[PDB]
Formats: C-alpha cells, structure tokens, sequence
C-alpha cells in the first residue's frame, strides 16, 4: 500500500517559497500520528523545508544528486525510492509538489487535510478525480488560538 498525506488550502495550493503558507500545529499532529512507526518518501525541496529528519519513521529522500545528512536514506528514483522502503503495511509520501504528482497514480489511500485558507501558492497537489476515490473518515475543526484557520482531515480509499 502507497498512501500520499498532505495538507490542501482552498485553491489546492501546498506549498508557497519552499514552505507551507499557514501554521496549524492540529495539522502536524495529524501528520505526525498518521506516518509515524511508517516509512516517508519526501523530494529534496521538502528535506530542505523540513530541514531535520522526522523522528520514529524511516526517512526516503529523492533527490537525482548525492546525499548531504547521514541520518537518513537517498534514493534517484521513484523504483528506488518504493524499494527503499522494503515489505512494509503502507508507505507514507509526504511531499512535495512533484513527488505527489509521480505517486499518486500508484496510491490506494489518500490523507487529507482541507484548510479554510486562501494563500498564494508556487505549489498545488496535483489533479484527480473524485470520481476514482471514496470518502472513508472526515474530522472537522474550528480555528483556535494556535491555527488560524478551520480544517477538516479527510481519509479517501481507491475506489
Ligand atoms: N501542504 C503539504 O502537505 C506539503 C507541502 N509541501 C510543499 O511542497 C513544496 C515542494 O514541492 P516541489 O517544489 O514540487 O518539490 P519536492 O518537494 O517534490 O522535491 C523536488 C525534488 O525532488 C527530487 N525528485 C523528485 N522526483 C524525483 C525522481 N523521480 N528521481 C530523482 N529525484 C527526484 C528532485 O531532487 P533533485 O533536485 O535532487 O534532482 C527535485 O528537485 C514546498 O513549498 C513545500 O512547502 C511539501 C510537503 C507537504
Ligand atoms: C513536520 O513538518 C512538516 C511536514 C510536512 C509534510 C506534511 C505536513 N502536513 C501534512 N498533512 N502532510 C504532510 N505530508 C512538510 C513540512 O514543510 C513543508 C513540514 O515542516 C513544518
Ligand atoms: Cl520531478
């Protein structure tokens, strides 16, 4: 099982100068309950954002040049990447822009969280159809005086 987990404002913009546009702690519990004891795929942009490995999970980075943290696994290649990862239960994608794009296609599961938030954004998940998945679990919450805007988190399975 490929899972892509990610963090969608009103436009599906994710991603804004190499950084999320909002602040949502309720959002990187979310992030961090889900992926945890789990392998994560992130590209070289989103290592850089992050800019530490994510603790009690195996990190995957893509990245075409070589490795420059000795902490965590590198890889050039999607093939790699998936192979990196070795006979798990689910294999967590968790950014960016260019890596959803290329897994997408291969995920059964998608975690959602839909942010009440219109920002400007260099980054976007990409396209689907709603029509290809089936909405599994959703959580709403009102903004608090720790994030700024409402949120839903959403669970969606391949057909
Ligand atoms: N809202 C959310 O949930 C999330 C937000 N984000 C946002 O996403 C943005 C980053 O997205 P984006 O700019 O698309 O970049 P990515 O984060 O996807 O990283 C891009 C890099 O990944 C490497 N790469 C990707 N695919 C391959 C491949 N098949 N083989 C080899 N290397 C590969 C390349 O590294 P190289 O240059 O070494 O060749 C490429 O330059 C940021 O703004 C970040 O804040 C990211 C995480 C989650
Ligand atoms: C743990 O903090 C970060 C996590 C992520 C990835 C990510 C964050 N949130 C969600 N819902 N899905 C994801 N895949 C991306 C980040 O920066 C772009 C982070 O830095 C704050
Ligand atoms: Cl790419």
């Amino acid at each position: 099982m490929i899972s892509l987990i990610a963090a969608l404002a009103v436009d599906r913009v994710i991603g804004m100068e190499n950084a999320m546009p909002w602040n949502l702690p309720a959002d990187r519990a979310w992030f961090k309950r889900n992926t945890l004891n789990k392998p994560v795929i992130m590209g070289r942009h989103t290592w850089e954002s992050i800019g530490r490995p994510l603790p009690g999970r195996k990190n995957i980075i893509l990245s075409s040049q070589p490795g420059t943290d000795d902490r965590v696994t590198w890889v050039k290649s999607v093939d790699e990447a998936i192979a990196a990862c070795g006979d798990v239960p689910e294999i967590m994608v968790i950014g960016g822009g260019r890596v959803y794009e290329q897994f997408l296609p291969k995920a059964q599961k998608l975690y959602l969280t839909h942010i009440d938030a219109e920002v400007e954004g260099d980054t976007h998940f990409p396209d689907y159809e709603p029509d290809d998945w089936e909405s599994v679990f959703s959580e709403f919450h009102d903004a608090d005086a720790q994030n700024s805007h409402s949120y839903c988190f959403e669970i969606l399975e391949r057909r």
